[PDB]
This record gives C-alpha cells, structure tokens and sequence, in this order.
C-alpha cells in the first residue's frame, strides 16, 4: 500500500495548499501540484537513498546545460522522504502521435547526442553494466520480475532463465562498454523525454533517477523499443527509423548489444 497520508503530510509542511495529488509502484508515488507547476516524488523510509540518489542527479544535471527539471525542495521524516521538482512543461513523448513522434525524431537525436557528450569521467554517477546486472540478480532472486515489463515474447518464461541467458555475455558487453561510455540519462524510454507541443524539438528530460556512465545503448535500446510502439503498422518507417536515429546521433547499429540492454532492462526494476 502506498503511504499516502504520511506522504501528502511531507508535501503539505510548508502550508501551500498545493492540491497536491497523485498521479502514478513499490511503495513510491508521484504527485502533481494543482497548478501542474510541481512534481513530488515520494518514497518509504528503505528507499531514501535511492530518492537522495536521484535528488543528486537532477541538481547536478542543472549544472550540465542539459534541460531538466529543477530541484524545488528535498523533506525527510521518519516515514521517508520527498523530493520536489520544477515541472518539464510540455507533452511527454510516449503521448505524440506518430507524426509529432517523427517530427521530433531528429531533434531527439540531437538532444541524447548532447547528453552523451558530457565526459563521462567527470560525471559524479554510474549505471554501469556490473551494478546493473547486480540488481537484476536481486530482483530475481526476490522473484519481483514484473512480466508485464517483459518483451511480450518473455512474458512467460521464467525470469531467472532468462537472467541466465545474459550472464555470459557480461564480459563482452563490458568490454563494449568501456570502449564506449557516455553518460546516460539512465531510463530512456518515450515517456522521459518531454517535447516542445509547438516546435516539437525537446524541451526537457525526466525520470533522471538511473543517471549516470553506462555504454550508449542503455539508454537506445528503451528509446528504439518504446518508439516502436508508436510506429505501429508503418512498416516501411518502422524499417528505417533506427538507422536514420542512429546515422543523426553518429554511432553505428549493433543489434546484439542493443537487444542484450532490451532484454537486460525490465529485470532491474522492483
């Protein structure tokens, strides 16, 4: 159950009358100001470091000339924490239409491109390949694979067989992701990158809770796999999209090392 009152009671200390409300997991919730102005985001006392983890990312990313949101304020009590962030105005990208979708492909490119331009060994934070994997081993090992997040075709196949078939690749992808490590925004799927509903060019990240070193395709495989829902029966673009992505963003495709982060990434939540 998420602790509404003693969170609702963190985000009404400072006597706003806000109308703060929930608007969407493991004991976490998100709330909206009245005015659509705030976001809050509120865990239990065992996750405050994750909270405080992610806290951390947004305030550094404000100093990175990479758009996202602001801290607003950072509470703590016994019953956990909030942290309270300026709104990304504008329409999340899981919401375009197909088009708003394309118009906004290259303008996409070229935002994920300035992110994974920020050197990598001055970012205070990682997401690399060994704690991610650590954190599937967990969340397998407490059985809290939520299969809903799976590839529609792993969806019924257990969840530590489908770790194993991963966990002998972790060396080459490794080794991949030392030649090649930018600084990912941690979790980049449609729903994290905000658009601008006039330009259509990116107004903003969000969600920036995983932040930090990993090889690129951490952050293409989400973006690519989620895109492609919206692409639908567009055969001919759906085809294309991701080499004319890539060929905007400059890297070459490796569809191996694309799919092994697909596939990686809906084991590490929970």
């Amino acid at each position: 159950m998420i602790d509404l009152t003693a969170f609702l009671t963190l985000l009404r200390a400072d006597g706003g009358d806000a109308g703060w409300e929930p608007v969407t997991e493991s004991g976490a919730a998100v709330f909206r100001s009245a005015d659509g102005s705030r976001y809050a985001k509120c865990v239990p006392a065992d996750q405050v470091a994750a909270l405080e983890a992610e806290r951390d990312r947004v305030s550094w990313l404000s100093t990175q000339d990479i758009p996202g949101p602001r801290v607003l304020d950072w509470r703590v009590g016994a019953a956990g924490a909030g942290l309270l962030t300026s709104t990304v105005e504008g329409i999340p990208a899981d919401r375009a239409s197909a088009s708003m979708l394309r118009a906004a492909w290259e303008p996409i490119a070229d935002a994920v491109r300035r992110l994974h331009e920020l050197p990598p060994e001055k970012c205070p934070f990682t997401r690399e390949l060994g704690e991610m994997f650590s954190m599937a081993r967990d969340v397998v090992a407490r059985e809290a694979v939520n299969p809903d997040f799976l590839p529609e075709e792993q969806r019924h196949t257990p969840p530590g067989e489908l770790l194993a078939r991963l966990a002998p690749y972790v060396g080459q992808r490794l080794a991949q992701e030392a030649a090649q490590t930018v600084v990912c925004h941690g979790d980049l799927c449609l729903p994290n990158i905000i658009l601008d509903p006039d330009t259509l060019d990116v107004a903003g990240f969000i969600d920036l809770g995983r932040l930090g070193r990993a090889d690129p395709y951490a952050d293409l495989a989400l973006l690519f796999a989620t895109a492609r829902e919206t692409w639908g029966d567009d055969e001919r673009w759906s085809q294309s999209a991701e080499e004319e992505f890539a060929a905007r963003y400059g890297i070459a495709l490796d569809r191996d090392r694309e799919r092994f982060y697909l596939h990686l990434d809906p084991l590490t939540w929970g």
